């Protein structure tokens, strides 16, 4: 099984670039991460940071989670971040996205020894 900490690398973190480059981003970051495999995940977030920053978050501004609970953390800086989710015409295992870049706090939910990123909530 993958572990929380891994499922967070391989789902949200993308530093290879500065920001998304074109139109197609989405629908070829979605399939080399294995977010296509058996259904189209509707929507993920890509953070164009390293991982040190992003996993830094775990010990900035502590903020409650959507869900309630209190391990979120809120980026003090803005990062680079694409949003993909699913367009109309997508349907698998043809999966389509729309890509959407933007600069923004992210919050993410912390967990563990090291205490770092298990989970995207939201980026304000
Ligand atoms: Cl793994
Ligand atoms: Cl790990
Ligand atoms: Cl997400």
């Amino acid at each position: 099984k993958e572990t929380a900490a891994a499922k967070f690398e391989r789902q949200h973190m993308d530093s290879s670039t500065s920001a998304a480059s074109s139109s197609n981003y989405c629908n070829q970051m979605m399939k080399s991460r294995n977010l296509t495999k058996d259904r189209c995940k509707p929507v993920n977030t890509f953070v164009h940071e390293s991982l040190a920053d992003a996993q830094a978050v775990c010990s900035q501004k502590n903020v409650a989670c959507k869900n309630g609970q209190t391990n979120c953390y809120q980026s003090y800086s803005t990062m680079s971040i694409t949003d993909c989710r699913e367009t109309g015409s997508s349907k698998y295992p043809n999966c389509a996205y729309k890509t959407t870049q933007a600069n923004k706090h992210i919050i993410v939910a912390c967990e563990g020894n090291p205490y770092v990123p298990v989970h995207f909530d939201a980026s304000v």
